[PDB]
C-alpha cells in the first residue's frame, strides 16, 4: 500500500495498535519513564489516525523502521541515557536500526516487580484500569525486551481478566492469587522456552532444528505430505532465525506470512486448525503454534518396509541423506505423538549411524537387519522412568515426592548449594504432577516440555559457578543426551561429609507460624543438610529421623511454651538423631 502504518492500525484496531506500539519502544527505552512513553504513543498514533484519513499525508509514506528509528531519535535524553546507542542516529536506516537490536540490553539492572497487596490492586484496577495495565505492560516490557510483543499483549488480556472477575468476588484474594501465580509460571516457562529455542538454534545450527522441527510438525500434522512439512520446516526455521535476532518486525509479517499459508492450505496439514484460521490477525500464529495433534491416518503401513526391508535403501540414501533421514522422522514421528522429540531423534540418530556402518560393507541388506531391533532399549528406559516415578508420586504426594528426590539428587551431586538442590527439586516434583496426571499417552511430550526448561535454568546456574565436572559433563554434551546424561549420575562415593553444624539443626518456633510455602522450604533446606552431613543414611535410617521430626514440630507448635519446647526437645532429637545415623 501506500501506507504501512494506516494499513498496520486498520487491521490491528486503535486498541492494540496503542498496546504494541508501547511495548515496542519499552522494548528499546527501557530506562525512559512511563509518563514519557505514554506522549509517543499518543505522538504515534495521532499520527496514524492521519494517514488513514490521507494515505497521501506528508511521511505516510515512509516504512515502519524508518518511522520508528526516526521518533527515537527525538527522544533529547538519549545521549544522556542510552549514550552509546544515541550514536545509531547518525547511520541511515539499513544500518541504523541493526544499531537499536545490538544496543538493546537483554535483561537490564532493574529492581524485581513486586506484587502488591491484592486489595490495592483491585483498587488501582477500579480506579484507573488502562493505565493500570499500561504500567504494568511497561514494566514487564523494559524487563523482557526479547520477548514476542503480540505474546506478551496476549498474557495482558488474562491478567485483566483475572481482575475483572476476583475483584469482584467477596473472596478477592482467594480467587486473585491462584491466577496471578499461574500467569506467573506460564509467562515464564514460555519466555524460558523462546530463550531457550534460540540457544539451540545457535549452538547445534540449523540441521539439528530441522530434524526438530520435521519430527515436532509430523507429530502434530500426521495426515499432512513430507512434502507440507518439508516446506513448513523450511518456512519455520527462517521464522524462528528471525525472530531470534530480534526484529519486531520481520518476525511479525513472517509469523503472519506463514500462518495465512498454513490456514489457506488448511485442508493439507490438519483437520484441527479449523478455529484458529477463523481468529483475527493477531492471533492467528499463537492458537496454530498451541494447536493440537490430528488423529493419524491408521491406514499407515509400516516402517520396516521401506526403512529395514526394501534394498535400494542405501540407494535411496546415498541419492541424499537427510532427505532420507528427514523421511525416516517424518514417518516415525507421525506414528508416535507419544515419544519425545528427543527420544525421536535419537532413534534417527541411530539409524543414520547405523546406514552409515551397513551400507559400507560386503552384504548391507543383512547388516541392518536387526537396527529396529535396537530401538527398543532406546524406547524403553524413558518409558520407564515415568511409571516408575509417577507411581512413587502416588504413594507420597508432591510434598513427600519432592522430598524423596531431594534426598536422591543431594546424593547425585552433594557439592551442589543447598538453595539451588531445593529449587531444583521443588520444580522437578512439580513437573511430576502436572504430568503424571495425564494418561501414558500424553506423558512422555509432556515431561520433555518442562524438564527442558528446568535442566537447562539448572545448567545456566552451573555456568556462573561451576562446581561439578559430571554436572558440567551433561550441560555441555548434545540436547540429546543432555537428560539421559544426568540419569546415569551415580551416587558421589568421593565426597567428604560436612561437619555438624548445631545452627543448621536449630528450629526456633517462627515454622510453626509460617506459609505451607516457608514451612516446607525450611523443612527441605535441612533435609538437605542433613544428607550432606550423612551421606551414607539409609532411605530407612533418613525415614526415622524424618519421623521424630515431624512429631517434633507438632508437639512444639500445639504446646503452651514453644520455644522452650525447641529447645529442650530439640536437644533431644539432635542428640537421639546423632545417635541413631551412628
Ligand atoms: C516496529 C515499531 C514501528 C513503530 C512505528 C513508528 C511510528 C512513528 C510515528 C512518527
Ligand atoms: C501484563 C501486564 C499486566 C499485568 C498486571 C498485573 C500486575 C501483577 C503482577 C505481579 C507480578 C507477579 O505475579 O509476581
Ligand atoms: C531438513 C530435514 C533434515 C533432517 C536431519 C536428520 C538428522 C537426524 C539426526 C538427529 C540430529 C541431531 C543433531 C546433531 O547431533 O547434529
Ligand atoms: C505502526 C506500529 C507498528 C508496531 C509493530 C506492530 C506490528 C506487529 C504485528 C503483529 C501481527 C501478528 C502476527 C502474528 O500472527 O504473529
Ligand atoms: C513447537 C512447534 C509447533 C508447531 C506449530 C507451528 C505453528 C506455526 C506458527 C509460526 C510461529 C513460529
Ligand atoms: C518427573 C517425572 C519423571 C519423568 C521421566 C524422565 C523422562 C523424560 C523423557 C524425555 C526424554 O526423551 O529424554
Ligand atoms: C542438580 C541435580 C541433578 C538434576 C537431575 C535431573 C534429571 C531428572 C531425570 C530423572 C531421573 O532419571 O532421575
Ligand atoms: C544429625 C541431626 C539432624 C537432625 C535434624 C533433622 C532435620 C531433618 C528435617 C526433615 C524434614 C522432613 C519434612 C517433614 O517432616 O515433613
Amino acid at each position: 500500500h501506500k501506507s504501512e502504518v494506516a494499513h498496520r492500525f486498520k487491521d490491528l484496531g486503535e486498541e492494540n495498535f496503542k498496546a504494541l506500539v508501547l511495548i515496542a519502544f519499552a522494548q528499546y527505552l527501557q530506562q525512559c519513564p512511563f509518563e514519557d512513553h505514554v506522549k509517543l504513543v499518543n505522538e504515534v498514533t495521532e499520527f496514524a489516525k492521519t494517514c488513514v484519513a490521507d494515505e497521501s499525508a506528508e511521511n505516510c509514506d515512509k516504512s515502519l523502521h524508518t518511522l520508528f528509528g526516526d521518533k527515537l531519535c527525538t527522544v533529547a535524553t538519549l545521549r544522556e541515557t542510552y549514550g552509546e546507542m544515541a550514536d545509531c542516529c547518525a547511520k541511515q536506516e539499513p544500518e541504523r536500526n541493526e544499531c537499536f537490536l545490538q544496543h538493546k540490553d537483554d535483561n537490564p539492572n532493574l529492581p524485581r516487580l513486586v506484587r502488591p497487596e491484592v486489595d490495592v490492586m483491585c483498587t488501582a484496577f477500579h480506579d484507573n484500569e488502562e493505565t493500570f495495565l499500561k504500567k504494568y505492560l511497561y514494566e514487564i516490557a523494559r524487563r523482557h525486551p526479547y520477548f514476542y510483543a503480540p505474546e506478551l499483549l496476549f498474557f495482558a488480556k488474562r491478567y485483566k481478566a483475572a481482575f475483572t472477575e476476583c475483584c469482584q468476588a467477596a473472596d478477592k484474594a482467594a480467587c486473585l492469587l491462584p491466577k496471578l501465580d499461574e500467569l506467573r509460571d506460564e509467562g515464564k516457562a514460555s519466555s524460558a522456552k523462546q530463550r531457550l529455542k534460540c540457544a539451540s538454534l545457535q549452538k547445534f545450527g540449523e540441521r539439528a532444528f530441522k530434524a526438530w522441527a520435521v519430527a515436532r510438525l509430523s507429530q502434530r500434522f500426521p495426515k499432512a505430505e513430507f512434502a507440507e512439512v518439508s516446506k513448513l520446516v523450511t518456512d519455520l526455521t527462517k521464522v524462528h532465525t528471525e525472530c531470534c535476532h530480534g526484529d519486531l518486525l520481520e518476525c511479525a509479517d513472517d509469523r503472519a506470512d506463514l500462518a495465512k499459508y498454513i490456514c489457506e492450505n488448511q485442508d493439507s496439514i490438519s483437520s484441527k486448525l479449523k478455529e484458529c484460521c477463523e481468529k483475527p490477525l493477531l492471533e492467528k500464529s499463537h492458537c496454530i503454534a498451541e494447536v493440537e495433534n490430528d488423529e493419524m491416518p491408521a491406514d499407515l503401513p509400516s516402517l520396516a518396509a521401506d526403512f529395514v526391508e526394501s534394498k535400494d535403501v542405501c540407494k535411496n540414501y546415498a541419492e541424499a541423506k537427510d532427505v532420507f533421514l528427514g523421511m525416516f522422522l517424518y514417518e516415525y514421528a507421525r506414528r508416535h505423538p507419544d515419544y519425545s522429540v528427543v527420544l525421536l531423534l535419537r532413534l534417527a540418530k541411530t539409524y543414520e549411524t547405523t546406514l552409515e556402518k551397513c551400507c559400507a560393507a560386503a552384504d548391507p541388506h543383512e547388516c541392518y537387519a536387526k537396527v529396529f531391533d535396537e530401538f527398543k532399549p532406546l524406547v524403553e528406559e524413558p518409558q520407564n522412568l515415568i511409571k516408575q516415578n509417577c507411581e512413587l508420586f502416588e504413594q507420597l504426594g508432591e510434598y513427600k515426592f519432592q522430598n524423596a528426590l531431594l534426598v536422591r539428587y543431594t546424593k547425585k551431586v552433594p557439592q551442589v548449594s543447598t538453595p539451588t538442590l531445593v529449587e531444583v527439586s521443588r520444580n522437578l516434583g512439580k513437573v511430576g504432577s502436572k504430568c503424571c496426571k495425564h494418561p501414558e499417552a500424553k506423558r512422555m511430550p509432556c515431561a520433555e516440555d518442562y524438564l527442558s526448561v528446568v535442566l537447562n535454568q539448572l545448567c545456566v546456574l552451573h555456568e556462573k559457578t561451576p562446581v561439578s565436572d559430571r554436572v558440567t559433563k551433561c550441560c555441555t554434551e548434545s540436547l540429546v543426551n543432555r537428560r539421559p546424561c544426568f540419569s546415569a549420575l551415580e551416587v558421589d562415593e568421593t565426597y567428604v561429609p560436612k561437619e555438624f553444624n548445631a545452627e543448621t539443626f536449630t528450629f526456633h518456633a517462627d515454622i510453626c507460624t509460617l506459609s505451607e510455602k516457608e514451612r516446607q522450604i525450611k523443612k527441605q533446606t535441612a533435609l538437605v543438610e542433613l544428607v550432606k552431613h550423612k551421606p551414607k543414611a539409609t532411605k530407612e535410617q533418613l525415614k526415622a529421623v524424618m519421623d521424630d521430626f515431624a512429631a517434633f514440630v507438632e508437639k512444639c507448635c500445639k504446646a503452651d511454651d514453644k520455644e522452650t519446647c525447641f529447645a529442650e526437645e530439640g536437644k533431644k532429637l539432635v542428640a537421639a538423631s546423632q545417635a541413631a545415623l551412628g
